[PDB]
């Protein structure tokens, strides 16, 4: 692709034209259109694209969800192509490609980015969505009620979560340089008042965050942003930045089951076409490192005594329970990212004793999939309200 800014037109066009070009390894839908009719596409990038397959983690990447905010919206595209182009002449991406199933969504909120006539870096008409809405500050919140207008862009989208199981994801924005992970709001259980809201699996995310920003040159300055906050190797926790009332990141870890982080791309949140090539530069392999996250841990499916996938299961490691616990898809199958380590698996059907299985976490993979490890349970064998559960906790 070219390096200047693509409006709805051409990135579509982009879009529609690598389904064609590509098909035996792309799939292109839309998980929704926002309030203005335009479309939320959505663009996979997998060995057997258009069906999640047991084995293969699903992995996305959204962009855009502040109007103004466009260097994800670009990055995005340009990742999409490098995938595509790479796959079977590049041996370590192809190897990738193939095992995983990447769903890029270039920009979830695209009625902000077309309204803006006037480029600029710290303000404009974009960013809310078409009814003034922040779609960051739009979804539902563990921890105080967001009773807010669901927007269209907000509820597609967690549909769309709800469509695959997403394991590990990340949505890009601009205006900052810095890679930061959840929560993004907190309480005092969680240490609001260390301005800190850490999560069951903070190294992991802490891992995560280091993992992308640790290969930006300038997210990994630190001190980047003129007229902005700077963190220290360019990671930082939510909260310790600032409270962040019903945001995405949060949401996709306490209901959807997988780990988002948010990476703020570009101090200046719109900037000339010209610096784009210098933004896919300083982006390329960060966002490649982090995909190949995807294969932390371990994953595997659960059965009963009869070999049958039991779903709706729980199945997580001893000692990180989550708020609203991580249960087994359709499939059986369970995923859980975690950092080189001996574990032990709480497998808990319904009713039942919780199932000790035991599992060490190699300490270096050869290959792109986490560690597999099946359950067989000696027997045989909804979500949760989206409502402030940290609250009351
Ligand atoms: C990665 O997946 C690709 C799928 O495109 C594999 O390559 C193709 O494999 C088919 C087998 O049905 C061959 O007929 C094609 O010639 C291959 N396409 C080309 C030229 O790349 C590839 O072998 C896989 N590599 C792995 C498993 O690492
Ligand atoms: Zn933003």
């Amino acid at each position: 692709l070219d390096f200047n800014y693509h409006r709805q037109e051409g990135m579509e066009a982009f879009l529609k034209t690598v389904a064609q070009n590509y098909s035996s390894v792309t799939h292109l839908h839309s998980i929704g259109k926002s309030v203005k009719g335009r479309n939320l596409w959505v663009l996979v990038v997998g060995r057997f694209p258009k069906e999640h397959r047991i084995g293969i983690p699903e992995f996305k990447y959204v962009a855009n969800m502040h109007g103004d905010e466009t260097v994800g919206r670009e990055l995005l595209l340009h990742l999409i192509d490098y995938l595509v182009t790479s796959d079977g002449k590049d041996p370590e991406i192809t190897n990738l490609i193939n095992s995983t199933r990447i769903h890029i969504m270039p920009s979830m909120n695209p009625d902000g980015f077309e309204a803006v006539k006037k480029p600029d870096c710290y303000y404009s008409i974009g960013r809310e969505n078409y009814n003034q809405y922040d779609l960051n500050r739009n979804f539902p919140d563990a921890f105080e009620y967001n009773n807010v207008s669901r927007q269209p862009e907000t509820v597609a989208v967690m549909k769309w979560l709800k469509t695959e199981t997403f394991v590990l994801s990340a949505n890009l924005h601009g205006g900052a340089l810095v890679a930061s992970y959840p929560f993004d709001n907190g309480v005092q259980a969680t240490g609001a008042l260390y301005s800190r809201s850490l999560t069951p699996d903070d190294d992991v995310f802490q891992y995560l965050a280091h993992t992308y920003a640790s290969r930006n040159p300038n997210m990994k300055k630190g001190d980047e942003c003129k007229n902005k906050m700077n963190f220290p190797n360019g990671v930082t926790n939510g909260y310790s930045w600032y409270p962040l009332q019903g945001g995405m990141q949060d949401y996709n870890y306490i209901w959807a089951q997988c780990f988002e982080i948010t990476l703020e791309l570009s101090c200046c949140k719109y900037p000339r076409e010209e610096k784009l090539p210098s933004f896919w530069n300083n982006n390329k392999a960060s966002l490649i490192e982090y995909i190949k996250q995807v294969h932390l841990g371990v994953k595997g499916q659960v059965f009963d005594q009869n070999g049958n996938p039991l779903p709706n299961v729980i199945v997580e490691v001893q000692d990180r329970k989550h708020i609203c616990p991580y249960r087994t898809n359709k499939y059986g199958e369970y995923y859980l990212l975690l950092l080189p380590g001996s574990y032990i698996i709480n497998v808990t059907v319904p009713g039942h004793d919780p199932h000790i299985t035991k599992v060490i976490i190699p300490e270096k993979s050869q290959n792109f999939s986490a560690l597999k490890k099946d359950i067989l349970l000696p027997f045989q064998g909804p979500s949760c309200p989206m409502i402030p559960l940290y609250r009351n906790l």
